[PDB]
């Protein structure tokens, strides 16, 4: 099969990483931070290997590949919580995959 549909399936939605997030932060808030531009498919906040606490960065899924790009630049580089929140895409895990180049 060759990917070419949408709806009842998720190929690989865009993922945005948000660092400099204080404990006070929660799925709701983090969800309202992006929801402003583009709804959030899912919200996850990794924790310490031992302690169940937001290590430091969070994961936010999006629907389109545009909204995310906007919130990324817009947010990243703003004055929040008395600091410069790092709202950008994850470090690793490319959103693309090798395969049929021409087909």
């Amino acid at each position: 099969g060759s990917s070419g549909s949408s709806g009842p399936d998720v190929d690989g939605m865009i993922t945005l990483k948000v660092d400099n997030l204080t404990y006070r932060t929660s799925p709701d808030s983090l969800r309202r931070v992006f929801e402003k531009y583009g709804r959030v498919g899912d919200v996850y906040i990794p924790r310490e290997p031992h302690t169940k606490a937001p290590r430091g960065f969070a994961f936010v899924r999006f629907h389109d590949r545009r909204d995310a790009q906007d919130a990324e630049a817009a947010m990243d580089g703003a004055e929040l919580d008395g600091r410069e929140l790092r709202v950008q895409v994850a470090r690793y895990g490319r959103r693309d995959l090798s395969g049929p180049s021409s087909g």
